[PDB]
């Protein structure tokens, strides 16, 4: 680390005046504001502007996750793969430490900002705010203040901040949560940091900004299509856009199921890794879909289209997702979901034969000082079982089942209530390597598939998607409402789930194996699943075949 | 002042330099090689101009302020805006305005060279400054299968040279991407503050970025939704999106028709103005008005439930603030170019008819020039800019008239047409959009090419209030292809045009009457249009 010593990750140091401060919902935090906003903007701006040799630079911190796969804090890189854990049971705990690192670095930069900028009269007051600040989370599954949305702050190119010593003075500055921008294309950074979808041709992170058939200089900064991201985040079955039907965002239904379903062991909950389908709704699968929906992954689509609903961006891409500032807010909420699930599943910690094996893994590259052995070591999962050992908390884990229902279950229950006491789910199992490491999206349909439109909620008969953000991998989709609509159109027949595997060119991959099945139970989930139909690959138009 | 507008001064090493297509120019600047000197000059000069203070009348703000809000003086002329809309001096007033912008930028380029270029490189940089002219945006040309905003306009940053540091290239905010002030424009010092659409709450110009039901802080900079603007620019009948149907962007057909239809007088060509025929209602200003709408967006909300949100408003749709968006000038550069083309193939038609004749001698306030006969400072008049080359610029397409009709055909190439006659003040001066349909109108979707049976639109670029007495506005739409499809689907029935008048809230203004008619080829009137009702939740 800096100074040639390991960087010890502690979380923000304990101050008895500041007992377990909470990580707040970033929309709530923003709306209530403004010293903490100022501190966060100014500190993160400094961190983003730090040199590439500075290991606490935003680029280097993002770089721990994936590309450009260099060392960090003396820990060799070049494994290509990054330090991040994906498709394994230490997914939640590796990221718990990662998110704490980011938060700690920000806090330390806040302290430096105060020392260099804040007059004597205000220093204790600014330090108090730095000490009470924690990294906000993005609640991707909560309705914004009828729909899910990206954080308000993320959709603002500029932000007004205080100017210490100039009371009332405010200045509008570039918002470091809107994008991460470098001084040149990331493909041309000094060795060994070059990033080399045309991500090499990006200077800034983008959401849905990268499309084929535009000048390559447009990719330098493809912009933040936050409206398109919001639309994706609100994915739901296609039939729900017809008159006479109510919609439910699939992401909120999934998250409510995740938090409320009992009986999963840690290995089931923690990861997509697969080595009963009812238990395949897992944290990592939901997190993977959100990555897709925020960033976009399709660069192109075959044929002629005036309205272009595709476009790719950093959040969909494992190697470069960590550069988008929303990455950290996303992972802060994944940490929060982990803490919530831990709270209502108190005994289920690396408790199954498969995850037990990974419990003791070093969470490289993150260092801590072991007090018992007097050695600098790597974090291990047990070190962060209690997130409060890192000196943060969440309001929801301060005391939880009613909160979960209030935040994530109202609309699902409101709409499910209109239909019979049955549940349906879709099980999805695939290999993350079926396209040679390349990402892909699995779309499921009930009924005939439009051979030129097999993509999203506007696609005829669309039920839902599973994103391969990249042993097998599993996910699960709600299917109850989509089955009801199908049955009403088909004399009560159970639909055959039809699936298309879509690549980044918007083309259907015919040799990617996906095991899809529909399962039914009597009774609603939020109050015995049997398989009722086997999936089948759908064919698409010849011009849309990979 | 007075600030004498002359165009860029003549230099014999630079004979009548052309205003280039901005995509061609951008590609020349960035592709031929690394010596992107004009690109650097334009970016650096426009940045300087944009950062000048409000009390500098050659600041970007004040130049844009000539057109509309905040309606102040300019060049000692007391300050509705100075801009001419809905009159036959529309092309000439703007010809001078675009020249002012070009000249101020050129002067700033010279200042940039004096400040930043070493003595030994001054001649090279001056040469490029003297060759540069304001590029035009060819809104009707297929971008290098679809019409598009300029490449450069869609780029948040642009790399520029640093004079004296070869290979010291540097990425800088692109002043063509947006105009950004340091504070919200509703809070500027008096008398400059901008105070239906929350433009007072913008710090930056935006395309489709203002939508209801988002936090107001989002409006400070609503972004540049250039993909959405491109979609609008490629407006065409709804049926062309059905499987098996080729599409043709209406804007290109309109532009082709404008340039190639013979026999218009100046009053017909120059303006939407109709002073109390239909074949001759395809005019320059109407096309220009639709392009404003398509670039900026004018609808702030939409009634009802919509997952996909295709609305959103922005500066270019709004008369009082459109000039702040840097693309405004590029648009107007092409409108000037279309005027020059039309003049070239209609060379006797210049304020030549008893309608436009009286406007010929209007002073084009606030623009000053030096009179050589009286040795006096006077206002520009239309006749002064009849030959645009007197302002020391040209266009490639008019520098060689010989092949102009083929060039027009290459770039932009029974009949049915739609005639549209409307009052700009049908909603007291507020903007609106006239959408025309063949067939049943969807009561919840009556907006654009995704709306069932949509055929085309006419945008009222306007913004206790009435029009000048005896004056209305006209536009024309192509309808041939749309009538073919409608007949094919409807047992050969000639469609009755159905129209909806949409306001900035996405609601239908049921009390607005517009004269819409369908004509067929000598065109005969074959059907009169009728307003269509929409859902009750969508009615104004
Ligand atoms: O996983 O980011
Ligand atoms: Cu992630
Ligand atoms: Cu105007
Ligand atoms: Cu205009």
């Amino acid at each position: 680390g800096p100074g040639g010593s390991p960087y010890l990750i502690t979380g923000i140091p304990k101050d008895p005046k500041h007992p377990l401060p909470i990580r707040k919902d970033i929309d709530d935090w923003y709306l209530e504001q403004r010293i903490q906003l100022t501190l966060f903007v100014e500190a993160l701006t400094v961190i983003q502007n730090r040199p590439l040799n500075d290991q606490l630079s935003y680029f280097r911190l993002a770089g721990i996750h994936g590309a450009p796969w260099t060392e960090w804090d003396g820990v060799p890189g070049g494994q290509p793969t990054g330090f991040a854990v994906h498709n394994n049971y230490t997914f939640p705990t590796w990221f718990r430490v990662y998110v704490t690192l980011y938060e700690q670095v920000i806090y330390e930069a806040m302290l430096d900002f105060i020392k260099q900028n804040v007059p004597q009269n205000g220093k204790a007051d600014w330090e108090n705010e730095a000490k009470q600040w924690r990294l906000p989370y993005w609640d991707f599954a909560r309705f914004a203040r009828d729909e899910l949305r990206l954080p308000i702050l993320v959709t603002m190119p500029m932000v007004k901040v205080l100017v210490p010593g100039q009371p009332g003075k405010q200045l509008s500055k570039p918002n470091p949560l809107y994008r991460f921008q470098m001084q040149t294309l990331m493909g041309t950074l000094e060795r060994p940091y070059a990033i080399t979808l045309p991500f090499d041709k990006c200077q800034s992170t983008t959401k849905y900004g990268l499309l084929e058939n535009y000048n390559a200089d447009v990719w330098a900064d493809g912009g933040q299509n936050w409206l398109r991201a919001n639309l994706a985040l609100n994915e739901h079955p296609w039939y729900q856009n017809l008159d006479g039907w109510d919609s439910v965002p699939t992401l909120q239904d999934m998250t409510f199921r995740l938090l409320t379903t009992g009986g999963l062991n840690w290995g089931e909950f923690s990861s997509t890794r697969y080595d009963a389908p009812k238990n395949w709704m897992n944290l990592e699968a939901i997190h993977n879909n959100v990555h897709n929906w925020v960033g976009g992954f399709m660069f192109s689509r075959p044929g002629r289209h005036d309205l272009k609903l595709w476009g790719a961006g950093h959040m969909s891409s494992v190697p470069v997702a960590a550069y988008d500032p929303i990455f950290w807010l996303h992972h802060c909420n994944i940490d929060r979901l982990t803490a919530i699930w831990q709270t209502v599943n108190s005994g289920s910690w690396f408790n199954d034969d498969k995850s037990k094996v990974s419990k003791d893994d070093d969470l490289r590259p993150f260092h801590r000082f072991c007090e018992k052995t007097r050695k600098v070591v790597f974090f291990r999962s047990d070190d962060v079982k209690d997130w409060r050992s890192l000196n943060y908390d969440y309001a929801i884990t301060k005391d939880i089942r009613k909160e979960i229902s209030d935040l994530y279950g109202q609309r699902t229950k409101e709409v499910y209530k209109d239909f019979g006491e049955e549940d349906y789910i879709l099980s999805i199992r695939y290999s993350r390597y079926a396209l040679g490491g390349k990402p892909f999206q699995i779309n499921i349909f009930f009924g005939d598939v439009d051979g030129k439109d097999f993509y999203d909620a506007r696609s005829q008969n669309f039920v839902g998607s599973v994103f391969n953000f990249s042993v097998l991998s599993v996910s699960q989709l709600p299917a109850r409402l989509a089955v009801h609509y199908y049955k009403k159109q088909n004399k009560g027949e159970v639909p055959t789930p039809r699936y298309v595997v879509v690549n980044s060119q918007g083309k259907a991959e015919a040799e990617v194996k996906v095991e899809v099945a529909l399962h039914k139970t009597e009774g609603t989930f939020y109050d015995d699943y049997r398989r009722v139909a086997d999936g089948k690959r759908a064919e698409v138009d010849d011009a849309y075949r990979a």
